[PDB]
């Protein structure tokens, strides 16, 4: 009713096994929603998968599977993929689901009812193998990429939906509202393209070139290729009509994408929910690309290529995320390689976190009889409970790499606190001074798990579960200090981050 959080991802082609970029832009979504979740959001965090069209269509005639029942098993491969990096998602949209058909054919009807639809020509490069029209760029040189074949001018009939119409107002729209597309940069790359006219958008393609997607209201032999069949996931997910989901949750909508999909989501989809009546999404935020080792984009090629699952099964998911949100600011091409990787994972995890985590369990078995002393002041450590508060602030502005860096750096504090106060010694003259050292270091370290949580969901649950906290959390408790109970702690656990 109030705190409401609604992120998407966008839908990914299903004939695509899941890469890098994907697993990016779907860790900082998960990252965003766990957050708001833990800040007492009502939210939903949806992903999927785009599963029409005649490239999918022609994968599952070669392997003489029916089309169905080809997407149904390779869109499982992101399923079990998002299951490896531990995404919580509260939906997988797939654009072949009724629901979804149901909202696309609806919006189709109302804008065709408009009048913003009509029928016409579409010219361009075409190739004849892949019955698909092309673009300059994207011709690997004048010929075509697949078949390596020259392509030839062809006109035909498609219906087109009146964008240009409405330019003006879009343009206007972002004018008014600089907050629109989050990084600054990209907000004034959307403005340049707005200047000169978008043209209007084909929006179908015969049944006999592309059998496989959905078919227009108005005509069956057309089917809807790509952007009102696409686009529209976000709100077919939520049931968009009379679907209470669709109310609550479409308000406060959060695009996550990477650069490569912008001028989409920046100019098509708003002026198409223009059209068709619903209300602007409240922020369009993009990512940058994850370049290769070489600081060059990633490529078979090059071989700079980095697979995270891969790097998964070697480092964990839990290094696996932190490393991606702490290292990569969003919005900003950055390059990632397996040293960095195992560069934060010595320091940061198996260092700074888990060794302090195991120096500590030893410490309160020898000086506070294997359980949490009694509560304490924090001291200079009480600090830390104004870091949720400043740490908000810095999620909502995509600011990840900044707030983990501040939940890491009060937990270098919590090193070199221990490491000064040394209550292996002060044990020897005041008892008393050594178990209240401990007890700020293990309500310090609640904190900072409680912080790091949408990071590291498992490994965080494991640091409390090792030091005898509350496993389950809220964001408001890591406000308080003294929370952390006198309570045994488990007689024998498992180092936090093994050495690798
Ligand atoms: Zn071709």
């Amino acid at each position: 009713m109030e705190k409401v959080f609604y992120v998407t991802t966008p839908i990914y082609y299903v004939n695509a096994e899941p890469h890098l970029g994907h697993a990016y832009t779907t860790v900082v979504a998960d990252f965003l929603a766990r957050w708001h979740r833990l800040d007492g959001y009502r939210t939903f965090f949806l992903t999927g998968t785009d599963e029409h069209g005649e490239t999918v269509y022609r994968a599952a005639q070669a392997a003489g599977e029916d089309p169905k029942a080809f997407v149904d098993r390779v869109s499982g491969r992101f399923k079990r993929a998002w299951d490896l990096l531990g995404i919580a998602y509260d939906d997988f949209i797939r654009t072949t689901e009724e629901r979804h058909k149901k909202v696309v054919q609806l919006v189709l009807k109302k804008v065709y009812e408009a009048g913003d639809i009509y029928y016409g020509e579409y010219e361009g490069l075409y190739c004849v193998s892949c019955e698909r029209f092309y673009t300059e760029k994207e011709l690997v040189e004048g010929l075509c990429p697949i078949h390596g074949r020259p392509v030839e001018r062809r006109k035909e009939g498609n219906y087109f939906f009146r964008m240009e119409k409405y330019r003006p107002w879009l343009q206007e729209y972002i004018q008014e509202n600089p907050d629109l597309i989050r990084p600054e940069g990209y907000r004034n790359e959307v403005l340049a393209m707005l200047a000169e006219p978008i043209g209007d958008l084909s929006i179908s393609r015969p049944k006999s070139r592309v059998p496989w997607g959905i078919p227009l209201p108005w005509d069956e032999n057309h089917v809807t290729y790509v952007w009102f069949d696409a686009l529209l996931n976000y709100v077919s997910a939520l049931d968009y009509p009379e679907g209470e989901a669709y109310r609550t949750f479409w308000p406060h909508a959060w695009h996550l994408i990477g650069k490569d999909i912008l001028k989409p989501h920046a100019v098509f989809w708003p002026t198409m929910l223009k059209a068709a009546g619903i209300p602007m999404y409240r922020h369009l935020n993009v990512g940058g690309f994850l370049l290769g080792p070489d600081g060059r984009k990633m490529s078979k090629t090059l071989g700079n290529v980095v697979d995270p699952f891969a790097l998964l099964e070697k480092y964990g998911r839990d290094a696996l995320r932190y490393y991606l949100l702490r290292e990569i600011p969003y919005g900003q091409d950055t390059p990632v390689s397996e040293e960095a990787l195992r560069t934060r994972y010595e320091a940061d995890l198996a260092d700074d976190l888990g060794n302090l985590v195991q120096r500590t369990r030893a410490m309160l078995f020898r000086f506070a009889e294997g359980r949490i002393p009694e509560p304490v002041a924090g001291e200079e450590l009480a600090e830390g409970t104004g870091l949720a508060g400043r740490l908000r602030p810095l999620v909502r502005e995509l600011k990840f790499h900044v707030a983990l860096e501040e939940a890491m750096a009060y937990v270098k504090a919590l090193n070199r606190y221990i490491n000064e106060k040394k209550p292996w010694e002060l044990f020897k003259k005041e008892p008393e001074e050594a178990r209240a050292v401990l007890y700020r270091v293990v309500e310090g370290l609640r904190i900072a798990s409680i912080l790091l949580t949408p990071a590291m969901p498992d490994k965080m649950a494991e640091l409390r579960r090792a030091l005898g906290l509350k496993e389950e959390v809220r964001l408001e408790e890591a406000e308080r200090w003294g929370l952390a109970e006198p309570r045994p702690i488990p007689e024998e656990a498992p180092v936090l981050f093994p050495k690798k």
